[PDB]
């Protein structure tokens, strides 16, 4: 059972990207910028942000991560948005979640300008996704999907079933799998089983034993058992558990063809499909 | 054998529904309400269902009319339309009959209906929206497919459904309404969906309807559905509307003996589309989302 390393795929995508800064600069182009907000003292998040930035310099890409208290209130955590929204030297905006309980998680991802919105959370860049249009795609999904094709797993035609339904993981994982090669941006075309917290855990392994690929993205350890999965499958661990994934690795191990790890798989995945994102957005094609 | 749900009885009471609420709107001192439908071209079916939505639209007490165009129109002199269509203040609702031809960029002539007209649902924001499970205007024919599913009494929590399709306008739609969050702004039927579509083989997706307490079908292949892949007492809902005659992507009369419920075509969906409609339009002109 081939373990993936997220660390190398990620490593691959962010030499790509440095080159793609370096012949974007050397044309006389300003240099891309990334600015993060870091809101409150979650450690995870803080942990999170560190690599971003640290994979951001490594690119070639200038950051700065700014970092407020968590006593924010929405109107100041939209002021801080919008004077960087007006920043010409802010190519990428972003601000990590989660955000404290006062304030609106879909009002500020829908404050940072769509052009600058290198997360894909802006409500347009959702709709553009779901219908299959060029996009700024989430990071974390479009890491699965480059640890599937970089990796050569087939997905049209096969069985994938997505362990979670949430809107910046679960779902655009979905979409992506699911859509059609053929359109403006191409899906896996695979057959893709939505499973959630209201799929009883009988009704979930019916599907996965029948799935070329699994993915989880819940956040329950041990969600994904060996007698769950298929001979052969590729498993792909989402989830972080506090560290685990989803996944029962070492039980799992043995029986699936493919499998990421935990830590060391989707993470750096996820922090290399930002810096795609942000010269993207530096280059203003979309 | 399967109880055979009417949509257009279950439409037809809607209707009745969405005609008190008008009356009301207007007797409360409201301009009455206003629908614009767009017609490109002589396909037969779209004139069909275009003359569906006027008729329904008369029945309720909402005053329509359709602009009928030669197919030969420019995307621009489409946009011109639908801008002057915008910015009438006794036009309430607005939607533009698909499919156009290929030299008109369908997104793009959805993206240009007001988003406060767009009583189809198309406009990218309508889409982002609906896809959050946010307040959002819901397009007609997966609002039709859950009302049915709804008013019928049949359970969607925790059950398995397949969608056969995933077209941007009634399969992905259709799939995204079932399975997710009831507790949500729109709530959606906490469903465990199976996607699929042109590539799944025909033997990967029996191995997934004979699990299914729901199957849905919006492909447009005759007897796609048919007994054998569907478990006894599962509920099938026909979207399909293919002309062999009119029939559906399931063998009627096979599943029939099979299914606990069933829908025709015609009579099924197709008239829940309409209903469906009526109700977005009154919605629209009461400026709700
Ligand atoms: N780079 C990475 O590796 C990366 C990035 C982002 C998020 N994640 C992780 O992904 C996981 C989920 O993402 P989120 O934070 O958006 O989740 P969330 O907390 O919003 O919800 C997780 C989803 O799992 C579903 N779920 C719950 N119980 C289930 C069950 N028994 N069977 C099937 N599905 C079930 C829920 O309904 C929900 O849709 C978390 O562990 C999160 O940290 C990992
Ligand atoms: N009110 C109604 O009943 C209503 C309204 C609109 C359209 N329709 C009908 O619904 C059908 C589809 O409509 P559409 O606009 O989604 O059509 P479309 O042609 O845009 O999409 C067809 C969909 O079916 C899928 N498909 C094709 N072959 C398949 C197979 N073997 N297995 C599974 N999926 C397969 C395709 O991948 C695609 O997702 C047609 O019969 C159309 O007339 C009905
Ligand atoms: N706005 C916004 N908020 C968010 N919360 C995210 N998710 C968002 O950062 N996920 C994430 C998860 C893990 C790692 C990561 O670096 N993982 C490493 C190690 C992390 C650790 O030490 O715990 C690994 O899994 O190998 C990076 C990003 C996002 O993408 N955008
Ligand atoms: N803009 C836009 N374009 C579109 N093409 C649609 N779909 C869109 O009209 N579907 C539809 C299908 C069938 C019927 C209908 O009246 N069906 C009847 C009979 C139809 C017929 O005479 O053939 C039935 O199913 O029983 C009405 C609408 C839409 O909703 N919006």
């Amino acid at each position: 059972a081939v373990v993936i390393s997220g660390r190398k795929l990620a490593q691959q995508i962010k030499q790509e990207v440095r080159q793609e800064v370096e012949e974007w600069v050397a044309s006389g182009n300003k240099r891309p910028h990334l600015s993060v907000i870091l809101v409150g003292e979650n450690p995870a998040s803080h942990s999170y942000v560190l690599n971003k930035t640290r994979a951001a310099a490594v690119v070639g890409i200038n950051s700065e991560t700014i970092m407020k208290p968590a006593s924010i209130s929405e109107e100041e955590l939209l002021n801080l948005i919008n004077k960087l929204n007006n920043d010409d030297n802010v190519d990428g905006l972003l601000v990590q979640l989660p955000l404290p309980e006062h304030i609106d998680e879909r009002r500020i991802c829908n404050a940072v300008s769509p052009d600058k919105d290198v997360d894909g959370f802006h409500v347009i860049n959702v709709g553009r996704m779901c219908l299959d249009q060029y996009s700024m795609l989430p990071a974390t999904p479009w890491g699965v999907w480059e640890i599937i094709k970089r990796t050569g797993i087939p997905t049209l035609g096969k069985n994938v079933v997505v362990a979670g339904r949430s809107k910046n993981v679960g779902m655009p994982i979905a979409m992506l799998l699911h859509t059609d090669g053929a359109h403006e941006r191409p899906g896996g075309d695979a057959t893709v089983t939505i499973s959630h917290r209201y799929t009883p855990k009988e009704q979930l392994k019916k599907h996965t034993i029948l799935a070329d690929i699994v993915i989880s993205a819940a956040g329950i350890p041990n969600l994904i058992t060996a007698d769950m999965i298929k001979e052969g499958a590729a498993v792909i661990d989402v989830g972080i558990n506090r560290l685990v994934g989803d996944v029962d690795f070492e039980g799992v191990r043995q029986k699936a063809g493919y499998i990421t790890p935990v830590p060391g798989g989707v993470g750096p995945m996820t922090v290399a499909m930002l810096m795609k994102n942000t010269i993207i957005a530096a280059k203003k094609v979309l």
